[PDB]
Protein backbone atom coordinates (compact mmCIF):
# COMPACT_ATOMS: atom_id res chain seq x y z
CA UNK A 1 0.00 0.00 0.00
CA UNK A 2 1.01 4.00 -0.25
CA UNK A 3 -0.77 5.59 2.05
CA UNK A 4 -4.39 5.65 4.84
CA UNK A 5 -7.36 6.65 4.00
CA UNK A 6 -9.12 7.09 7.27
CA UNK A 7 -12.84 7.64 7.25
CA UNK A 8 -15.43 8.63 9.26
CA UNK A 9 -19.27 8.67 8.47
CA UNK A 10 -21.77 11.09 10.57
CA UNK A 11 -24.27 8.37 11.43
CA UNK A 12 -27.58 10.75 11.01
CA UNK A 13 -26.74 10.75 7.67
CA UNK A 14 -25.88 7.48 6.87
CA UNK A 15 -28.85 6.16 8.81
CA UNK A 16 -30.72 8.52 5.78
CA UNK A 17 -28.81 6.73 3.09
CA UNK A 18 -30.71 3.67 1.36
CA UNK A 19 -33.08 1.48 1.79
CA UNK A 20 -31.05 -0.25 4.31
CA UNK A 21 -32.77 0.76 7.77
CA UNK A 22 -30.59 1.55 10.64
CA UNK A 23 -31.83 -0.79 13.49
CA UNK A 24 -30.46 1.42 15.76
CA UNK A 25 -31.38 4.80 16.47
CA UNK A 26 -28.32 7.06 15.68
CA UNK A 27 -26.00 9.78 17.37
CA UNK A 28 -25.77 13.26 15.62
CA UNK A 29 -21.77 12.45 15.75
CA UNK A 30 -19.15 11.02 13.47
CA UNK A 31 -17.33 7.57 13.79
CA UNK A 32 -15.47 5.24 12.23
CA UNK A 33 -16.10 3.49 8.77
CA UNK A 34 -12.84 2.44 7.54
CA UNK A 35 -8.98 2.42 7.93
CA UNK A 36 -7.49 1.53 4.44
CA UNK A 37 -4.24 0.67 3.45
CA UNK A 38 -4.57 2.81 -0.11
CA UNK A 39 -2.79 3.14 -3.25
CA UNK A 40 -1.99 6.64 -5.17
CA UNK A 41 -2.31 4.96 -8.50
CA UNK A 42 -5.16 2.21 -9.24
CA UNK A 43 -6.98 0.51 -6.85
CA UNK A 44 -6.46 -0.12 -3.35
CA UNK A 45 -5.17 -3.49 -2.02
CA UNK A 46 -7.72 -5.84 -0.81
CA UNK A 47 -7.91 -9.05 1.05
CA UNK A 48 -4.34 -9.37 1.55
CA UNK A 49 -2.80 -12.40 3.29
CA UNK A 50 -2.71 -12.63 6.34
CA UNK A 51 0.22 -13.40 9.13
CA UNK A 52 -1.44 -14.33 12.54
CA UNK A 53 -4.57 -15.17 13.66
CA UNK A 54 -6.11 -13.40 16.59
CA UNK A 55 -9.00 -12.99 19.16
CA UNK A 56 -10.33 -9.39 20.11
CA UNK A 57 -10.96 -9.02 24.09
CA UNK A 58 -14.27 -7.96 25.27
CA UNK A 59 -12.64 -4.57 26.34
CA UNK A 60 -11.45 -3.47 22.75
CA UNK A 61 -14.88 -4.57 21.05
CA UNK A 62 -16.38 -2.38 24.36
CA UNK A 63 -14.32 0.53 23.13
CA UNK A 64 -15.34 -0.11 19.33
CA UNK A 65 -18.89 -0.42 20.27
CA UNK A 66 -18.50 2.98 20.53
CA UNK A 67 -15.81 4.40 18.36
CA UNK A 68 -16.90 1.84 15.16
CA UNK A 69 -20.47 0.61 15.65
CA UNK A 70 -22.15 -1.03 12.93
CA UNK A 71 -25.07 1.83 12.78
CA UNK A 72 -27.31 -0.32 11.01
CA UNK A 73 -27.38 -3.05 13.61
CA UNK A 74 -25.56 -3.35 16.26
CA UNK A 75 -25.41 -7.22 16.71
CA UNK A 76 -23.36 -7.16 13.88
CA UNK A 77 -21.01 -5.59 15.19
CA UNK A 78 -18.43 -8.88 15.32
CA UNK A 79 -18.98 -10.15 11.85
CA UNK A 80 -18.75 -6.15 10.35
CA UNK A 81 -15.38 -5.83 12.46
CA UNK A 82 -14.10 -9.60 11.27
CA UNK A 83 -14.70 -8.25 7.54
CA UNK A 84 -12.84 -4.93 8.08
CA UNK A 85 -9.71 -6.51 9.24
CA UNK A 86 -10.14 -9.42 6.50
CA UNK A 87 -10.41 -7.01 3.73
CA UNK A 88 -8.35 -3.93 4.28
CA UNK A 89 -6.78 -4.20 7.60
CA UNK A 90 -4.74 -7.16 6.38
CA UNK A 91 -3.16 -5.11 4.31
CA UNK A 92 -1.31 -2.81 6.19
CA UNK A 93 1.60 -4.74 7.14
CA UNK A 94 3.65 -4.46 9.31
CA UNK A 95 2.42 -0.39 10.14
CA UNK A 96 -0.38 -2.39 10.95
CA UNK A 97 0.72 -5.73 12.97
CA UNK A 98 -2.16 -7.87 13.58
CA UNK A 99 -5.94 -7.70 14.00
CA UNK A 100 -5.75 -6.06 17.69
CA UNK A 101 -2.99 -3.73 16.28
CA UNK A 102 -5.23 -2.39 13.84
CA UNK A 103 -8.70 -2.01 16.17
CA UNK A 104 -6.13 -0.39 18.61
CA UNK A 105 -4.54 2.10 15.56
CA UNK A 106 -7.75 2.94 15.07
CA UNK A 107 -8.74 4.18 18.86
CA UNK A 108 -5.48 5.55 19.11
CA UNK A 109 -6.04 8.20 15.92
CA UNK A 110 -9.25 8.69 17.13
CA UNK A 111 -9.38 9.33 20.69
CA UNK A 112 -5.42 9.75 21.59
CA UNK A 113 -4.73 11.66 18.31
CA UNK A 114 -8.07 13.97 18.57
CA UNK A 115 -8.65 12.59 14.88
CA UNK A 116 -12.88 12.83 15.96
CA UNK A 117 -14.04 14.83 13.31
CA UNK A 118 -17.20 15.50 15.16
CA UNK A 119 -14.72 16.96 18.07
CA UNK A 120 -12.18 18.66 14.86
CA UNK A 121 -15.60 20.72 14.13
CA UNK A 122 -16.86 21.49 17.02
CA UNK A 123 -13.06 23.18 17.54
CA UNK A 124 -14.40 25.34 14.15
CA UNK A 125 -17.31 26.41 15.67
CA UNK A 126 -19.47 23.65 13.58
CA UNK A 127 -22.03 21.65 15.92
CA UNK A 128 -24.42 19.05 13.85
CA UNK A 129 -27.19 21.68 13.99
CA UNK A 130 -28.43 21.04 10.42
CA UNK A 131 -27.59 24.44 8.96
CA UNK A 132 -26.95 25.13 5.67
CA UNK A 133 -23.20 25.35 4.88
CA UNK A 134 -20.55 26.68 2.26
CA UNK A 135 -18.08 23.73 1.68
CA UNK A 136 -14.92 25.54 2.55
CA UNK A 137 -16.49 26.45 6.25
CA UNK A 138 -16.45 22.28 6.59
CA UNK A 139 -12.89 21.94 4.51
CA UNK A 140 -11.29 24.74 6.64
CA UNK A 141 -12.21 23.61 9.87
CA UNK A 142 -10.87 19.78 8.93
CA UNK A 143 -7.60 21.31 7.88
CA UNK A 144 -7.04 23.08 10.74
CA UNK A 145 -7.24 19.96 12.97
CA UNK A 146 -5.33 18.24 10.42
CA UNK A 147 -1.92 19.70 9.28
CA UNK A 148 -3.40 22.05 7.06
CA UNK A 149 -3.95 18.49 4.68
CA UNK A 150 -6.92 18.36 2.44
CA UNK A 151 -9.76 15.99 3.18
CA UNK A 152 -12.07 14.03 0.84
CA UNK A 153 -15.89 14.49 1.59
CA UNK A 154 -18.71 12.73 0.66
CA UNK A 155 -22.09 14.01 0.83
CA UNK A 156 -25.46 13.27 -0.40
CA UNK A 157 -28.50 14.58 -1.65
CA UNK A 158 -32.39 13.02 -0.96
CA UNK A 159 -34.88 15.91 -2.16
CA UNK A 160 -33.65 19.26 -2.73
CA UNK A 161 -31.45 18.89 0.70
CA UNK A 162 -27.47 17.48 0.29
CA UNK A 163 -26.09 16.25 3.54
CA UNK A 164 -22.46 15.88 4.36
CA UNK A 165 -22.10 11.96 4.89
CA UNK A 166 -17.76 11.31 5.32
CA UNK A 167 -14.96 12.71 5.86
CA UNK A 168 -12.09 10.85 5.64
CA UNK A 169 -8.65 12.29 6.56
CA UNK A 170 -5.61 10.62 4.57
CA UNK A 171 -1.88 9.92 6.00
CA UNK A 172 1.62 8.61 5.17
CA UNK A 173 2.69 5.31 4.41
CA UNK A 174 3.43 4.80 8.07
CA UNK A 175 0.44 6.81 9.40
CA UNK A 176 2.29 9.20 11.49
CA UNK A 177 1.65 12.48 8.93
CA UNK A 178 -1.02 13.44 7.16
CA UNK A 179 -1.16 13.86 3.63
CA UNK A 180 -3.97 15.60 1.10
CA UNK A 181 -6.11 13.35 0.19
CA UNK A 182 -5.96 12.15 -3.74
CA UNK A 183 -9.03 11.19 -5.42
CA UNK A 184 -11.78 13.58 -4.47
CA UNK A 185 -14.96 12.75 -6.33
CA UNK A 186 -16.05 14.45 -9.52
CA UNK A 187 -18.98 16.43 -9.46
CA UNK A 188 -21.11 14.25 -11.74
CA UNK A 189 -20.93 12.56 -9.32
CA UNK A 190 -24.06 11.53 -6.66
CA UNK A 191 -21.67 11.35 -3.62
CA UNK A 192 -19.62 14.91 -4.76
CA UNK A 193 -20.20 17.55 -1.93
CA UNK A 194 -21.14 20.66 -3.44
CA UNK A 195 -19.58 24.73 -3.14
CA UNK A 196 -22.33 25.76 -0.83
CA UNK A 197 -25.98 24.41 0.59
CA UNK A 198 -24.42 21.54 2.78
CA UNK A 199 -26.64 20.72 5.45
CA UNK A 200 -24.66 19.30 8.90
C1 LIG B 1 -16.36 12.88 19.48
O1 LIG B 1 -16.39 14.30 19.63
C2 LIG B 1 -17.69 14.81 19.99
C3 LIG B 1 -17.61 16.29 19.85
O2 LIG B 1 -16.68 16.88 20.77
C4 LIG B 1 -18.06 14.30 21.40
O3 LIG B 1 -19.42 14.69 21.65
C5 LIG B 1 -19.54 15.74 22.52
O4 LIG B 1 -19.22 15.21 23.83
C6 LIG B 1 -19.41 16.20 24.87
C7 LIG B 1 -19.00 15.53 26.18
O5 LIG B 1 -17.59 15.29 26.17
C8 LIG B 1 -20.87 16.64 24.92
O6 LIG B 1 -21.03 17.67 25.93
C9 LIG B 1 -21.88 17.34 26.98
O7 LIG B 1 -23.26 17.42 26.52
C10 LIG B 1 -24.22 17.12 27.57
C11 LIG B 1 -25.59 17.07 26.95
O8 LIG B 1 -25.90 18.25 26.22
C12 LIG B 1 -24.11 18.14 28.70
O9 LIG B 1 -25.00 17.77 29.76
C13 LIG B 1 -22.67 18.16 29.22
O10 LIG B 1 -22.51 19.23 30.18
C14 LIG B 1 -22.16 18.78 31.46
O11 LIG B 1 -20.86 18.19 31.53
C15 LIG B 1 -19.74 19.09 31.32
C16 LIG B 1 -18.48 18.28 31.54
O12 LIG B 1 -18.06 17.64 30.33
C17 LIG B 1 -19.82 20.29 32.28
O13 LIG B 1 -18.79 21.23 31.99
C18 LIG B 1 -21.20 20.95 32.12
O14 LIG B 1 -21.33 22.09 32.95
C19 LIG B 1 -22.26 19.91 32.48
O15 LIG B 1 -21.98 19.37 33.77
C20 LIG B 1 -21.66 18.36 28.08
O16 LIG B 1 -21.83 19.67 27.53
C21 LIG B 1 -20.65 20.38 27.38
O17 LIG B 1 -20.41 21.11 28.58
C22 LIG B 1 -19.11 21.74 28.55
C23 LIG B 1 -19.03 22.75 27.40
O18 LIG B 1 -17.71 23.26 27.31
C24 LIG B 1 -19.42 22.10 26.06
O19 LIG B 1 -19.53 23.11 25.05
C25 LIG B 1 -20.75 21.33 26.20
O20 LIG B 1 -21.01 20.58 25.03
C26 LIG B 1 -21.31 17.17 23.56
O21 LIG B 1 -22.74 17.34 23.56
C27 LIG B 1 -20.99 16.16 22.51
N1 LIG B 1 -21.26 16.78 21.25
C28 LIG B 1 -21.99 16.14 20.38
C29 LIG B 1 -22.05 16.94 19.03
O22 LIG B 1 -22.66 15.13 20.59
C30 LIG B 1 -17.97 12.77 21.38
O23 LIG B 1 -18.15 12.26 22.72
C31 LIG B 1 -16.59 12.28 20.90
N2 LIG B 1 -16.61 10.83 20.86
C32 LIG B 1 -15.83 10.11 21.70
C33 LIG B 1 -16.06 8.62 21.72
O24 LIG B 1 -14.95 10.61 22.41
Amino acid sequence: YDYFQFTQQYQLAVCNSNRTLCKDPPDKLFTVHGLWPSNMVGPDPSKCPIKNIRKREKLLEHQLEIIWPNVFDRTKNNLFWDKEWMKHGSCGYPTIDNENHYFETVIKMYISKKQNVSRILSKAKIEPDGKKRALLDIENAIRNGADNKKPKLKCQKKGTTTELVEITLCSDKSGEHFIDCPHPFEPISPHYCPTNNIKY
